């Protein structure tokens, strides 16, 4: 992408989505494992997105917009979640620091938007 989109946070987390029909969390992209998850700020239009890529093979497993007003829920000290119309996303962070720094960056983003 272009240089006007910049990463403002990176954390290690396993990305899950909620299978609405089976009432179970499943790995984003089909295989359980940790990803490197960034919050990218596109400075041109002041928008944000989350993109995560598996660490072991760089599969892109999440690429989702963070709109104004998004509700970000810290369900546990290492599992955080949010929605869009298509999926509920969950991040199982690799450590409490990963979770807390990612959440702080998300909250700062929600205030910038
Ligand atoms: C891990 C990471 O950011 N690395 C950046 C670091 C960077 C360097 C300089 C300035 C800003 C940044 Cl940050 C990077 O090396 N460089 C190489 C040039 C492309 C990129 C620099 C900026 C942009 C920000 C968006 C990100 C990017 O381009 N990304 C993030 C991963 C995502 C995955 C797949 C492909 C599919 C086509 C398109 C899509 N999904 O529609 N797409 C992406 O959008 C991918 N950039 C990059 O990698
Ligand atoms: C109003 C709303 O939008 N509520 C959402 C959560 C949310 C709140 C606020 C803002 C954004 C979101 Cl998105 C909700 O309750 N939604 C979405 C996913 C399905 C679920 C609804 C019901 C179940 C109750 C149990 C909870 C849940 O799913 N939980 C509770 C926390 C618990 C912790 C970790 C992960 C690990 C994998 C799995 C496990 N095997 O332990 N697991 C969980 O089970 C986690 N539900 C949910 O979150």
């Amino acid at each position: 992408g272009s240089m006007s989109e910049q990463s403002i946070c990176q954390a290690r987390a396993a990305v899950m989505v909620y299978d609405d029909a089976n009432k179970k969390w499943v790995p984003a992209g089909g295989s359980t494992g940790f990803s490197r998850v960034h919050i990218y700020h596109h400075t041109g239009n002041n928008t944000f997105r989350v993109v995560g890529r598996k660490i072991q093979d760089h599969q892109v497993v999440i690429n989702c917009a963070i709109p104004k007003g998004l509700k970000y829920n810290q369900a546990t000290q290492t599992f955080h979640q949010w929605r869009d119309a298509r999926q509920v996303y969950g991040l199982n962070f690799g450590s409490k620091e990963d979770a807390n720094v990612f959440a702080s960056a998300m909250m700062h983003a929600l205030e910038v938007l």
